[PDB]
């Protein structure tokens, strides 16, 4: 919904790197200069607001997206390790930024 001139926007508070253990939950957010509607990305992939598509299924992981004027956010609950060093960024017509999601393994090589 674009009531007023929502051509482009400016970045005021870019994203930030976040590292969590396997199964944990990641959180990302950013600020803008004006209202706008962009798109989120994960591991170089274009996510959907309503429902995803392609090789990935709509029933693989749980995520939350909060879009409010110049306030975006994306939390990934139960982040898998296999997706270590993921790429979480919000692409929009006027701004371009992204972050790095590092995921370490809970257990390591000890016995065996």
């Amino acid at each position: 919904g674009s009531s007023g001139s929502s051509g482009t926007a400016r970045l005021v508070a870019g994203l930030e790197d976040v590292q969590v253990y396997d199964g944990e939950d990641a959180v990302f957010s950013l600020d803008l200069s004006t209202i706008i509607q962009g798109t989120w990305f994960l591991n170089g992939e274009e996510l959907k607001s309503n429902e995803p598509e392609g090789q990935v299924e709509p029933g693989a992981l749980r995520y939350r997206i909060e879009q409010k004027g110049l306030q975006h956010r994306l939390i990934l609950h139960a982040v898998k390790h296999q997706d270590s060093g993921a790429l979480v960024g919000f692409s929009c017509p006027g701004v371009q930024d992204s972050a790095a999601l590092t995921i370490q393994e809970s257990s390591g090589p000890s016995s065996g």
